[PDB]
């Protein structure tokens, strides 16, 4: 990282971070830099505000994986995951509202948390114990293995 | 299952359940009983309640797995997933309650769930959020990897803020 061309001013753009640490792993091996000397000239690929951050992290930055993972944790604005949970948790089903706008709004929270995390039986125990009185006497957890199943069973409650 | 000597009438005990379901899956190939020649002469094996329950779940039972799921679902009661997750999320770390014995129950509700589900990852992203204010101001998630360091950093606010 003597001169590199590449530089990150730390714009919260998911695409320009991911370049941008694409452009830097190139140079790692470009011209065979360590992991530790790759994490040593970081704050040389750095300026404005993308300084500030380095300078205020560098020490969580025990590997050059973490420091890489910082990168994207920081710059890539996402609602974290422990963030989704509590608000996953924070409003059960209303007497009011239909069972497909609730799915909809835990599916929405859910999306958002790493792909493959969770599978789809997971998911429903999390959401499950939130669903209505009103659907839980007829439904029963073991009954439903998919959210499909949900709401089309859910949605014959509804008819009548 | 035409000439199979055992046989369970229901009842809710959980090793009842395992020698039953292992001695079936036992015979069921020693003899060379399909997965759906099984499903078929199930009922044969049932006396009891256990008969006027099958014929309360053989619709949802598609599969011979199915069916034996539903035998420890039914006859080996155990805290259900969803309602151990509801009563994790019920009640944040109040403003006295110390950090070491908050984990150690929210923890323990995590142990109830099925082993193997949740890494230490996902169950800090679990309760991360129910911690209070006073300890989030001072870490961050991205700065706990395990509760190891989520306790020692915590321990460290309580000595002296």
């Amino acid at each position: 990282f003597s001169a590199c061309t590449h530089s990150f001013g730390g714009t919260r753009d998911h695409d320009v971070v991911e370049e941008f640490i694409g452009n830097i792993e190139t140079y790692k091996d470009v011209e065979g830099i360590s992991d530790e000397n790759a994490l040593k000239g970081i704050s040389l690929l750095f300026y404005g505000m993308a300084s500030t951050w380095w300078q205020g992290v560098r020490k969580e930055a025990t590997t050059w994986k973490e420091a890489i993972a910082l990168i994207r944790e920081h710059f890539s604005p996402t609602k974290p995951a422990y963030q989704i949970y509590m608000e996953f948790f924070q409003n059960k089903q209303d007497d009011h509202d239909p069972i497909d706008t609730f799915v909809i709004q835990k599916r929405a929270l859910l999306a958002q948390l790493p792909s493959g995390r969770h599978d789809e039986e997971t998911e429903l125990d999390l959401l499950f114990g939130l669903l209505n009185i009103k659907y839980r006497k007829h439904i029963s957890r073991h009954s439903v293995h998919t959210f499909k199943d949900l709401l089309e069973q859910g949605r014959i409650i509804e008819h009548n």
